[PDB]
Formats: structure tokens, sequence, C-alpha cells
């Protein structure tokens, strides 16, 4: 079981699933093997009905696609489409929040409101929206309008790109034609240019892809901005993670997917429904999180993280999960089948996201609270059906300190320097106490023993005094192995990093250090890491490609993670990916993405499947940036 | 050679290519075989880095994707993405024309103008744009603005859907949530919903796909509307088709791709450059068309069609093609390699469409004429380099009558009935002289002997008195085999259809019938067929799904043709496809697309690879509609 997941609760549930004859993601992976080498390497094209066209990586024919598409054209086109798909996911999330804010301030969705006035004003100033003497509702209406305008061509480029990066970075990108014109515009242009008989130049295609990845970044930053306005900017919180946060005595309700728009209401309403839960014979309603929707409610409300990503089915194998409430993205459709065995009620709530066999509740913001009550009532009924059933919740959980928004990180730092909060951090970068910054992002992947890359790399970097921050299922991997518990600072952190975490925490009235890893939120909250890095760049007077900052999508799966890794490269970061992306079938494309893009954006991909080697390579990237600033290392 | 293409000029050039060691599309197809059965059937998914996931059509494992995606989810998601890609091609074409018109009437692109005042006013009235007392330039500015607005969400749905179909059809579509909200919005939503862990219900996915196909229809209709405003509505023209329209003594210049924005200027400017061509020792400049850009200039100016689609390389094998001038879509990138052997200068002109090894001229409307001159000068230089070279142009061409816009068809009919032009057509439908209407659309496909399906089906339908109209490479196939020469009416048409073609032509001062097939233009001009069918529906008082009208993508290749076939189904037509689309790996998806969609939109796919059988099935669909109207058959 240890080759499947390094998570001991996951291993326990894998034993139970095996016992009970429930097929898992790892079983389905095993039945897939051996997987197709054309597709693994990127050398397959299905973009027209003359295909499929495969190209042998090595050897004889086929060597070229039927229309004459070369290996590097086919590889570049497939990669571009995955970037567009990731952009469309982060785009749709952000767009739905933009409409939600619009409805709220126009009197049409009373369940929603401006919860963060300060964030709303900051964003409007960053956008050029006049706030002086304006009502909050009108400012927010203008912010929502600008959000929706960034999806199409207009007078200006995508403002959630050009106003969030430092002017020098915008200038580098703009000299290369990389600034997106509109988010959905770029997505559509990708799909056009990659379709048969269109763009057939690897460099041209990849440049289009860098621009589309910045449209993805715009969607991420928009989604973060709007969720913060709507639901509050995260501040440090204490909670728990892993399957042990389920309670046999409670109605256990998982919020799963990505968009917090429904699940924030779920969290607020379940408090009122606790009495009706008690009448059903439960102790109450226990909301737990899965994947990024769980990260959102953990970040803002301290909702305990139940599990993530590849292991999501295991939450249901316990037999104690009464409801799993879905919006969209990264939901294994297998859940709808597994429910018939485990008694879980699986509830879809989004029109564009249905799963055959799952109960659908047609959620609308205009009636959010009522939908919430309905959904929770289904959960309560499900609990009633397992009164007296045996469950098996692994008694395994970790302590998680989280809520490290960029505003929270700055506020924490400001207790060491009120007028210049970034300076203590920069000071300790310069004197070597902090060697660099590494952002862990992205998913788990069934091909990698769950969490093994995240924790192996994290461990080596923390011993080398790297400040580690994390999002998404990277943050989930680290939280489930204790990397967010301050009690583990002694064991995990080098002396200089330990000193800095301890100074900041003890100056923030925690009596102890910050946790070993800083949890910066959901996958769209990778934008927060951008906000931090851009701030450091502005404070130092240098472009982002001169900072000792790296990223690692150590166990990447989703097309969103490919989009994210590509924009990390495009804004100038050495960007590791710990799973094989479909580019090895073309050496020229590989050379562009790992070497020559350095001369365009200053960032580059680091493809490395061995996590020890990957940690070495990330240390080398950090230290080369250090040397480029004339710092010791 | 006859198993490759039924075109005798193509066969001659295939002999020459074989002689000279130039690899062709058919050779590359042969080296691809045997092709992958997972991909052919649709049972492959690469939408995340846990894949590729294949599902065996029959037998043992793998039976399910790694995330639990079933065969019908995988099939529906792949089909939806191809519909979005086709939508993005027709979308990008239309968008570029919309910007071109905007620039023209704002004083920024003097090479462009309002060439069709009547079309501009008609379109504005159809859209609700006020024209009374407005300057033409301001009306056109409003029309361009509305065009660009249809790409994103706004107060209204996509007007190039809701104002071009009869109200009853809009009502049927709208009851099913099928009306697009914005063109690029729908494309992005497809890419979101089909990405990993999102929509996993075959019916939900396919409904999303029908809506996206209507976004494709909107792009098509927009592109037709705007090109007609900018360059003139086609009226009947006489010209020629096939390779024999090349002349050894001239500078031979192919316009190839889809968007007429550059190539219309090429046509106008080459007239002025004829003297400079003569000074180079040529007789002049001979512009010829390939694919849909060629269809555009054939439709408006009578430019001879040189070849189409699968056989495009053969135009260069002659050795007499001095320049091939590309915008985007359906260009085999092989041309850029083949040029090094044939001496042709291959010129790309679009930023999102480059081919390694091809000369790029950065075309801008603001300087169109100057770009045109530059491009033509390159052609002239190329001619100079083959002074005295032997060429081999097959002396094979057909006579083509074309230019049958819907306005032209109505004007022709109006000579039989001035006040009620649709009535003579309807009369002859009712008395059986016209059994029905069949639209031939779409590409050639290397898997089908070139043109064999188009001509076999056309022949059987014409003998049965079907009015046949055609677009795109379907029109190209029929024109190259004489189906657009009125001299062949006697041989090809049944007596009743012959009678109708003869009455209309003799009443239009042609001294003979209309040609056997009516050429309605490029692939976006499939919208013209919609305009005709909607008009017939409005004139009869019935929805489109009650009319004896069918469509045939007899040799479909491109994702655009899949989008087109899907919207033909969505607006209510029996819609044949003569190539295997990637849906056979899922029986439920096949059942939806060929049977149960009848109960939603009234149309349905007819999948049939045998063209004799397909003709029978199209006759049966037509006659079942006839019976449903209570007509004899
Ligand atoms: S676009 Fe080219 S490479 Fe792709 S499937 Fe079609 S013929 Fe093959
Ligand atoms: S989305 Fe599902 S079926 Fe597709 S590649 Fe990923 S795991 Fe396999
Ligand atoms: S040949 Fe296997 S991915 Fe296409
Ligand atoms: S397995 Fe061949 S198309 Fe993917
Ligand atoms: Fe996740
Ligand atoms: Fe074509």
């Amino acid at each position: 079981q240890n080759l499947k997941s390094t998570d001991r609760a996951v291993q326990q549930m894998l034993d139970k699933a095996k016992r009970e004859g429930i097929q898992t993601v790892w079983d389905r992976y095993e039945a897939m093997k051996p997987q197709c080498g054309f597709g693994e390497t990127g050398l397959c094209c299905r973009h027209c009905l003359q295909g499929p066209c495969g190209i042998l990586p090595f050897g004889d024919e086929p060597k070229v696609g039927i229309c004459g598409a070369t290996a590097e054209v086919i590889v570049a086109r497939g990669l571009d489409r995955s970037i567009a798909a990731g952009a469309a996911g982060h785009s749709g999330h952000a767009k739905h929040l933009a409409h939600t804010l619009k409805k709220a301030v126009q009197g049409k969705a009373a369940s929603y409101m401006i919860k963060d006035r300060t964030k709303l004003h900051s964003i409007a100033k960053r956008l050029g929206i006049p706030t002086e003497g304006q009502k909050d509702e009108d400012i927010a209406l203008e912010v929502a309008k600008a959000a929706l305008a960034d999806f199409h061509e207009k007078d200006t480029p995508v403002l959630w790109v050009t106003t969030v990066l430092p002017p020098s970075r915008v200038k580098v990108l703009s000299a290369h034609g990389l600034i997106p014109a509109g988010i959905d515009h770029e997505i559509a242009e990708i799909m056009h240019r990659t379709s048969m008989g269109c763009d057939a130049d690897a460099q041209n295609l990849l440049l289009g892809g860098l621009r589309c990845s910045l449209a993805d970044l715009a969607g991420c930053y928009m989604g973060t901005d709007l969720a913060d306005i709507l639901f509050g900017t995260p501040a440090p919180v204490v909670t728990e993670s892993n399957l042990g946060v389920l309670k046999a005595d409670a109605v256990n309700v998982a919020v799963h997917g990505h968009n917090p728009v429904l699940s924030d209401i779920i969290v607020s309403v379940s408090k009122e429904m606790e009495n009706e839960a008690r009448a059903a014979g439960a102790t109450g309603i226990n909301v737990v999180g899965i994947c990024c929707t769980g990260n959102e409610v953990l970040m803002r409300h301290g909702i305990p993280a139940c599990t993530h990503s590849v292991s999501q089915e295991m939450a249901m194998i316990t037999g104690a999960l009464d409801a799993m409430i879905l919006d969209y993205q990264c939901i294994q459709p297998s859940v709808a089948t597994i429910a018939e065995c485990t008694g879980t009620t699986v509830i879809t709530t989004m029109e564009m996201s249905k799963i055959t066999g799952a109960t659908h509740v047609n959620f609308a913001e205009e009636a959010a609270v009522e939908n919430a009550k309905q959904i929770l009532r289904l959960a309560i009924d499900t609990f009633k059906r397992r009164k007296g059933k045996p469950v098996e919740i692994p008694n395994i959980k970790t302590k998680v300190v989280a809520g490290f928004s960029t505003e929270a990180i700055i506020n924490a730092l400001s207790k060491l320097n009120a007028n210049d909060p970034l300076k203590p951090l920069i000071d300790n970068v310069v004197n070597g106490n902090i060697r660099g910054v590494c952002l862990f992002a992205g998913c788990n992947n069934v091909k990698v023993p769950q969490d093994q890359n995240f924790t192996t790399i994290a461990r080596k970097l923390l011993k080398q005094n790297v400040l580690v921050v994390a999002t998404g299922c990277g943050a989930g991997a680290l939280m489930r192995h204790g990397f967010m518990d301050p009690a583990n600072v002694d064991e995990l952190c080098g002396d200089g990093l330990k000193a800095v975490l301890t100074a900041i925490g003890e100056a923030n009235g925690l009596g102890g250090p910050l946790p070993p890893v800083l949890h910066m939120g959901s996958c769209v909250d990778n934008s927060r890491a951008v906000a931090l890095v851009a701030a450091l760049a502005n404070r130092l007077g240098v472009d982002l490609d001169r900072l000792p900052v790296v990223a690692s999508a150590a166990e990447a799966m989703h097309e969103k993670a490919v989009a994210i890794g590509t924009w990390a490269v495009t804004i100038g970061l050495p960007t590791h990916i710990g799973v094989l992306p479909p580019i090895t079938g073309s050496l020229p494309v590989t050379q562009i993405l790992t070497s020559s893009v350095k001369d365009i954006t200053g960032g580059y991909f680091i493809v490395e499947l061995d996590p020890e080697t990957a940690a070495d390579k990330l240390l080398a990237a950090i230290n080369e940036r250090r040397a480029g600033l004339g710092l010791p290392w």
C-alpha cells in the first residue's frame, strides 16, 4: 500500500477498499498499464478526422503527421490546448465569482455581500477605479464590470495581468507580444491556431501558449481578488487535516471542487442547522474540505481538511461521509459509483458539472441559503440511514496552521518592521538565514506515490533554509504530513530558517514559530504567491527573474497545473515539474521550454522525476539567482 | 492512383510526385497505417497527466479512465473539444473581419470600405440597429460593435444566433438551454467542462456541445455577413476549376486558407501589377484559388479554382506555382517543405498562423495594399527564377458557374415570381419536381478516395430530383467533376429537377438551365444555406425540422466540419457524415447523436461510410420529411 500513497490514513482505507471489492483510482491506473508511449511523449494528434496520427519517438515510420505536422508542431499544439483548458477552468471560476459579486451589489443575491471593504478599495485603486466619495456597492459594481471586461478584447489589455505585475515585467512581456488581449479571446485563439492547417511553427505556437498562460494567471488573480472581497481575506487559522477529522457521531459533509461560492454558504448555514442535525440524532454538522474548495473554507474559516486529490475516494471508504457536495474541477467521477457502495449522497450543484448517478441540486446565488438548507437536509437524511452502522475512520490527523494570505504574511512581517514589512524578510534573504523561496503548487498524480515528491523536496529545501510556501494539493500534501504544525519546526527547518520563523511567530503573539510551510490557499491563490513575489521585486528594484524564488509542481496532474507552471515560467521563475509532461517526444520543444525561454522571460521549466535530484536542481536555481544578486550562498 | 483521388489532374500530379521522390499526403497516410483504434473510436483521453487513458471498445481492461471517466464521458468530451475548436476557427475568422470593418469606417484602413450598402442596411435592421437618418459609416460601426459583442456575455444572447433563425426554432432551442451566451464564452466553457474532474454526464456534455455548435454557426453567419458588406454579395459568375487554370506563361499566385481579408486585396492589386509582371517576362498575374479563400474570390470575382483540400500539394507539383499566399486553416504545413523542391514561394501573412521554412509577411489592413504589392513582387521574382523551366500543368479544367448567394438565388427565383420569389421553389417541392434539398459541405479526407463520396451521392440525389447546393470543399469536389457546368444538366438531373433548373435559368437570361449544383460559397457560407432554409421555413409556417432539407459532410476532416455538422443537427436537419467520427466507441453517445437528439432538436446524424447507402439514407430522410408535410414521394 506504501507504493500507492505515503498517507497512513489513505493506506488504511486502501486496505478497506481492497477488502470490500471497491475499485480505486490506483486499481484503475494498474489496469491502464502499459500506457501509450505516443501520448505520454506528446507524439499523438487527433485534431482532425484524418488521424489519429502518432509519431514514433525513435526509429522508422510514422515520422510525420498526415497533413505534414512535424513532431514539434504536434507537441506544441497539444501543450497549448492543455494551457487553454487550464485557463478556461480558472477563467470560469473567476467569471462565476464576478457575476456573483455583480448580483450581490445589485440587490439580486442577498446571501452574498462585500465582506472585505479594504480589499475592495485596494483592488479598485490598483485598477484605476475611482473610490473617493463612491458607495461601496458602486465601487464593487465597477470592479465586477472590469473583471467581466477582461474576458474579451477592449481598449486595454487584460488588467488582471498588467496591473498585478511590476512595470518592468510587463515591459519584457509586452516586447514579446505576450500580454493577453482578453481571457476567453486567448483561449479561443489557442483552439483556432492549434486546429488543423493553422499555426505550424513550434516557436510561434509556444509564444501563443505563454500568452494564454498569462490569461490563466489573470483568471487565478481575479478569482482570488473576488473571493476575498466576497468572503474575507484569509488570516492565520488553526485547524486539522486528514481523515481523522471525520466524526462517526456527526453528519459528515464534504465540500469538494474549487469554487467557494456555494460552500462558503454551506459553512455558514450548517451552523444554523446544527439543531436540526441534533434532532436527527447526530452531534451536529461537521463540514470538512476536499481539494481546493476545502482549501478555501480552511483558509477563511478553519474548516478541517479531510483529504485531497488522488485519494478523495478514501474519504467515502470510511462509510461515515454522509454527503459530498460538488461544484467543479478535479472531482473523480468514480465518486458517483462508489457512493452506491458506501451510502454517501453525492450532490452536484453546477450546470456545467454533472455526474451520472449523482443527485443534482440546481444551485443559484439568488437562492443560495435555500439550496444550502436543501443540500444539508439530504446529508442529515443520509446520516439517519447509517444510525448504528459500523464506520472505520482512521484515527489519523495532523495539526494545521494556515490562512497565510499575502496580506497576512505582510501583517505578520510588519510586527518586526512596521513601516517596511518586506524588509525583515529581505534582510534574512541577504544574510543567508533564508536561502530562497519555493512555492509548492498543483495536484497529486497516480503515477507518483501520493505526497512522496512534495515531502521529499520540501524536506531537503527546508534543511537548506528555503522559505517554503504552498497551495492547492501541494499544500494538502504538506499539511497531511505535519509540515504546517509549528511543533515540527525543530525537526524540519535549518537553523537560519528556524530563527526567522521563530522571530516572526514570537513577534505575532503565538509563543512559537510560524509553521514550517506557509499555506497560501487554493490553486487560484497561486496568485497570492505572485502578489508576494511582485511585492518583493518592487521593493528590491529588480525584475522577478532576478529573485531567488522557484516553483515546484512536484506531482502535477491537471491541465490547470500545466497552465500554472507555464505562467510561473512566463513571469520569470525556475519552475520544476515532477511528472512527465507530454513534451519529451520533441527535443526542440523541450529545449525551448527548459533552456531558450530563459532568454525570453527569464524563467524556465525544470523537468525532473527524481525528487532528490529535483531538490538539488531547485537549490541550484535558487543559488544561481543568489549569485546573480551578488549574495553569498 | 485512382484509389487516392478521382481527380485526373490529381492523378497526373501524383505520378509526377512519385517520379520525383516528393512525399505526398497519401504517402504520409500510408506510413501512418494501421491507425490507432482507441483514437479512431474516440476511446482515448489525454486531458490530464495521469493519462493517456484508452478504453478497449470490446474485451477486458482497460474499461474505464483512471479518474473513473467512462467510455461515454471520454467520447463526449473529445467531441465537445472538436466542436469548440471548429467554433474557434469560424470565430476567429469572423472576429478578424469585424475588426477590419471597424478599422475601415473609423478611417484607419483605407484599402477597405462598405462595398454592399444594401447588405449593411439589411443586417442592421435584422439586428435592431437604427438606420433612418444614419450615415453608412455609423451604421457599419454599430454593426461591427454588435459583432464583437456577440463574443462575450452581455444583456442579450448571441444575436448572430437568435436573429438568424425563425422564432419557433429559437424557442425550441431556448427551452433546452441551447442558445449561446457569447461565442468565446461557449468555447471556454467547453474547455472547462471537458477538463479533468468536471462534467461527467454524456447527455449534459452533448447538450453543451450543441450550444457550442450554435456559437460556431454564429461565427459562420457573422463571417458571411461581414465579408459581404466589405467585399460584395456574390452574384452568379462564370469561371473554371482544376489545375489546368494555371498558365505556364503567367506569374501563378495561389490564394489559400479561409479569410478573404488579404486575398481580396491581392485580387484587386494584381490587376495594377500586371504591367510590372509583363516587364518580368510574364503574360501577367494569374490569381487562382485553393480551399475556402479561393472559394471567396471565386464567388465574388470569378477567380478560377485551382484545387482544394487533400490535393493542395499537387498545385505545387506542376512546378508552375510561383507563390502560395496563406492566411489560416486547412493549410497542410507540408507545403513549406515541398516548396524547397518545387521552387514555390510560400508566404504566411497571419500572426497566429506560421509554418517553419515559409516566408512571413506581417500583413496589416492599415497597409494592405502595400503588403499586397510586396507579396506579389516576391511572386514575380519567383517567376523569373523559372524562366525556361519545364512545367507540367495537366490540361484539365472544368467550367464553373457559381456565385449563388442566397440573395442571388432569391433574385433568380424572383424572375419567375416578382412578389413571392420563394413560391416557385416551394411549388416544385410540392408537386415533386424538386424532391428535397441537399447541402454538401466540408472537406476531403485522405481516408476517402478524393471526391468519391461527394460525386457518388450527388449523382444519386440529382437523378432523384433533389436540389443540390454545396459549399467549401464539397463545392470544390463537385465543381472539379463538372457538376457546376450547365451543359451537364441533361446527363445528371432528373426530369423534374431539369425542368426547374431550365425554367429558372431561361428566365434569368442564360439561354440555358442553372448548373446541376448551386455553389453557395465558402465554409462560413454554410450560413447562406441556413439563411435560405430559414426563409423557406418562414415562408411555409413550419420549423426547420419539418422541411425536406438534409446536409452531407460526405468526406469530413476538420474540426470545423464537425462543428458544422453538429449545428446542422441542432437547427433540425438530417445530417450525414461520410467519414467515421470518433463516437463509435460509445453506444450511448452514438444513440444520442443519431436517434434521441431527434426528440430535442428534430435533427440527427446519419453515419454512413458507403456513399450508395448514404444516398439511400438521405433520400429516406428527405422523403420522410415529405410525408410529414403530407406530400407525395
Ligand atoms: S491535424 Fe494533421 S497530424 Fe493532426 S490528426 Fe489531422 S492530419 Fe493528423
Ligand atoms: S481526465 Fe481521466 S480519463 Fe482523461 S487522462 Fe486524466 S485520468 Fe485519464
Ligand atoms: S496513439 Fe495513444 S495517445 Fe494517440
Ligand atoms: S491511445 Fe491512440 S489515440 Fe490515444
Ligand atoms: Fe485537488
Ligand atoms: Fe479546404
